[PDB]
């Protein structure tokens, strides 16, 4: 989960890591318009703190979000006060309308547990996309590209708070176990320690392809992508 | 205390902070020889991991140490295998010989609790110095120069281990409370968290001067010094 301090620290952590949501959103908007020139709407699934949405709103007249963490969604709603952002689950939701694009960014799809959940999410994405539109999924690493033992450490400061974050990634069966620790310090705060752990599924490329195909989407993989993990696109029909 | 992982991390932490024990030792050796041209021996009290001693041994035919932490002293003895390094307490020890210089570096004197302990340590230092020699004490901050709320953060890597350290300093009556947290990570280790807390006494300049005088030493303060905290010297007579 992504609650409490995890959620409150998320944007600062990713700013310090140099994640450029503005450039990623401009790239996404152009990718959508490449397939759907008249595209006017976008649904960002697992939208987190709504960073992509805030920039995509400059480009699309209607942007909406779906997010299962209330604490992440609270930050997203503050950031996007004029947008409709829904609380719910990517495996089984129904908004009653379709969008030019359905996006699921930054490997959020890896929080699904196996093939049945992956297939269910892709079917929901196809159920919410228009016929000339596009479904965009940024996968987690494939098993052959996963680096067990990886350690990342960084420190960022803002507003008088210093945040140090360290992550460690290992292989646990068919998933990555990521452990993340934080030290959060400030002149009055003192030092507090926080920890979190995620299990992120190592779906193969073929497993993603199967989920897209079973949802009625034609699937393409582009290597590299916003995070080194590539990007899948899918078109209905 | 300075046991376990605190001791094992100490040198790497201070290397990453840029502490230059080689230059500090060359400066100390020249300071001693300025007062005692024929100086041939030095005792480093609260010698920690023996970094100063290792360099001072290149300059003085006899160097010895005194240290109360067995874990710090174990590292010092490995680093200085040909030197006699004593286990004991700066407030009350007796080596049965005197030295050209008695040094106490990097604010170790701030681990003493009040005037009686400070006076007792300075008397022991004077009891171990030769008549043309010098006692050198690097103080902690004086109250007027202490910065409450100070946060320091740094990360260093060596040998496959990543160490992040954060400290926070506050005023607690007549002492600084320093809280220190570490995250120590590696590909097999995973991530471990450690914490420590010290109370370091905020002696005034006059209190140091009184301790030197009561030990029979004439005292001089030089601002700046190896750590910004200045340096006291004292000469017998
Ligand atoms: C080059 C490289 C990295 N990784 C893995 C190793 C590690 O699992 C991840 C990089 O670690 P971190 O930078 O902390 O990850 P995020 O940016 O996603 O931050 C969060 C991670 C988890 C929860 C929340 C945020 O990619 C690989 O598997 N292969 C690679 O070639
Ligand atoms: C400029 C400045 C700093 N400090 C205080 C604030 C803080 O108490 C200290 C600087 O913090 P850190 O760099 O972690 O200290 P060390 O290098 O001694 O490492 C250890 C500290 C304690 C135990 C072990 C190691 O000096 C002041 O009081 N005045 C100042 O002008
Ligand atoms: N079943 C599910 N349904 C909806 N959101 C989910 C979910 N499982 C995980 N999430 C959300 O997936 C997100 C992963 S972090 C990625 C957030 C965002 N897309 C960004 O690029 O920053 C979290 O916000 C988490 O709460
Ligand atoms: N009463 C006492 N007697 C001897 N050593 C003491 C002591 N109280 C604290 N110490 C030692 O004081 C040291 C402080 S850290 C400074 C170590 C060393 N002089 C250096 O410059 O790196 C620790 O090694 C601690 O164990």
């Amino acid at each position: 989960d992504f609650s409490g301090e995890i959620a409150e620290l998320y944007d600062l952590v990713h700013q310090g890591k140099g994640k450029d949501y503005h450039r990623e959103a401009a790239d996404l908007a152009a990718l959508v318009r490449r397939h759907s020139p008249k595209a006017a709407s976008l649904l960002d699934v697992a939208c987190g703190t709504g960073m992509h949405l805030r920039h995509l709103a400059d480009s699309f007249g209607t942007v909406e979000g779906l997010e299962l963490s209330a604490d992440m969604l609270a930050i997203a709603r503050r950031r996007n006060p004029d947008a409709v952002l829904h609380h719910g689950d990517m495996r089984d939701f129904s908004l009653g309308r379709r969008f030019s694009a359905v996006t699921c960014m930054f490997s959020s799809i890896g929080h699904l547990a196996g093939q049945a959940e992956l297939d269910a999410a892709l079917e929901r994405f196809a159920a919410h996309v228009l016929p000339d539109g596009v479904v965009v999924v940024e996968p987690w690493w494939f098993p052959e590209n996963f680096t067990p033992g990886y350690v990342a450490a960084g420190t960022v400061e803002a507003g008088g708070t210093t945040v140090t974050r360290v992550s460690h990634s290992s292989r646990e069966g068919e998933a990555t176990r990521i452990e993340v620790h934080y030290l959060v310090a400030g002149p009055d705060r003192g030092i507090t320690h926080h920890e979190e752990s995620h299990r992120i599924t190592l779906f193969t490329r073929e497993q993603y392809e199967r989920a897209f195909t079973a949802a009625g989407l034609s699937v393409e993989f582009m290597p590299g992508g916003p995070s080194g993990r590539g990007l899948f696109t899918g078109l209905p029909g």
